[PDB]
DNA sequence: GCGAAAGACACAGATTTCTCCTTCGCATATAGGGATGCGAAGGAGAAATCTGTGTCTTTCGCAACCCTAAACC
């Protein structure tokens, strides 16, 4: 149950959580930044009042998912010395990356590899999970969900 | 992930121009008659270039962001 323990800790009633699960993926403000050279790039934020509930929601689900031990990004007491670390004594290196890497993440993907874990959630947990923690662009009717970056729960 | 506004890709079809096909008329090298060969206009029917329609492609400064320093995504 997190909808209940949601409620609770932020003390709301039934019609203002409706009205939050229904219009929160359209509280996202896009900007611009400067890039280290020529050009720009383009990022999305949410609101004040939806990251404090996504920062819960990371730490209620934090301990109940596993991570592999090979990766060095947003996790605790790691940082870019210990990615270094690895490589310190080895003479050839090869690097690569992926494209797009963060929008080809889709609740799709997300609730098929939840569902494996063994972990079993309710309509209600899977509906609410699924219209806090992504992203909506284009008009109303789009109907695709995205994860973004700039997002506390996105790593 | 993708607003508005112009191009690329694939598939038809259309049209003016031209090039092959009659038809008889001529002609000129052999004393008139006949014949092998070529020139003149219609009359086709073929072909290259142009034009028109429908489905994608691209990637906005895109209601709703914080204000302490450095590095990464």
């Amino acid at each position: 149950q997190l909808t209940s323990k949601i409620i609770s800790k932020f003390n709301y009633n039934r019609l203002a959580f409706q009205l939050l699960l229904n219009e929160a993926p359209k509280k996202y403000k896009v900007y611009y930044i400067p890039k280290r050279g020529a050009g720009f790039r383009v990022i999305a934020q949410p609101t004040k009042e939806l990251k404090n509930v996504q920062r819960f929601i990371v730490s209620l689900l934090q301990p109940k998912l596993p991570v592999h031990h090979k990766a060095m990004a947003y996790e605790y007491k790691k940082s870019i010395k210990d990615n270094a670390l690895l490589h310190k004594d080895n003479n050839y290196i090869l690097k690569m990356d992926f494209q797009n890497f963060f929008n080809k993440i889709k609740p799709d993907i997300f609730f098929s590899k939840l569902e494996n874990t063994g972990l079993k959630l309710d309509s209600f947990d899977e509906n609410t999970l699924r219209n806090l923690l992504f992203w909506r662009p284009g008009k109303k009717r789009s109907t695709t969900l995205i994860l973004s970056v700039g997002a506390p729960s996105s790593p």
